[PDB]
């Protein structure tokens, strides 16, 4: 079975955001258009070590009220992918938006790594 | 002086036609030059799609190194398998077409495939 850590890497990490077609290719490549069009998804364009290190940065509440969330001290390169108003499965269409923002992730397990993308600020 | 990335693109990238496909490709890509290479896999996907695998599922390499990556999606591949009748320099190849996850080893800056490890 896919672990929560693995699922986070598949859905949110892009350690290789280039072109207007990035989100279309990436949402496909990461199996996020298989059953449905996943409507919103963020990719972090940083090293896995740099994102895993967020689990030792600023402790904050998560959106659901758990207290195992962490805010990155630094801004990170992110791509926001959001489905168009016109997008219809199986023809999933996304707008790609590049930003430099703080990320908030939920951390769990041993090793203690991100398992949930909470938000970018 | 051929690079490891260049070597991977020549030996493994074709951006299966027929039972011929392998016989021509193994010869055309210089794999049968110094000896009949026993087994070879050709990935039929774009170079972009295969390079993207270096950012996908980190898995152990068959040699124990940690720099292997498995594709999240199945990709179209051709397994070329040397026959019994195959004798150097007349190398002969059975052509098997599959949709499988691929596993590649990646190296360098930029981080690119340098070794085809496995199909799963
Ligand atoms: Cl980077
Ligand atoms: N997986
Ligand atoms: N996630
Ligand atoms: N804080
Ligand atoms: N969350
Ligand atoms: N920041
Ligand atoms: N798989
Ligand atoms: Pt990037
Ligand atoms: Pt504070
Ligand atoms: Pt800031
Ligand atoms: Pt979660
Ligand atoms: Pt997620
Ligand atoms: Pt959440
Ligand atoms: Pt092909
Ligand atoms: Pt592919
Ligand atoms: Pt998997
Ligand atoms: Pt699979
Ligand atoms: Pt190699
Ligand atoms: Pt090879
Ligand atoms: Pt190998």
């Amino acid at each position: 079975k896919e672990t929560a850590a693995a699922k986070f890497e598949r859905q949110h990490m892009d350690s290789s955001a280039s072109s207007s077609n990035y989100c279309n290719q990436m949402m496909k490549s990461r199996n996020l258009t298989k059953d449905r069009c996943k409507p919103v998804n963020t990719f972090v364009h940083e090293s896995l070590a740099d994102v895993q290190a967020v689990c030792s940065q600023k402790n904050v509440a998560c959106k659901n009220g758990q207290t195992n969330c962490y805010q990155s001290y630094s801004t990170m390169s992110i791509t926001d992918c959001r489905e168009t108003g016109s997008s219809k499965y199986p023809n999933c269409a996304y707008k790609t938006t590049q930003a430099n923002k703080h990320i908030i992730v939920a951390c769990e397990g041993n090793p203690y790594v991100p398992v949930h993308f909470d938000a970018s600020v």
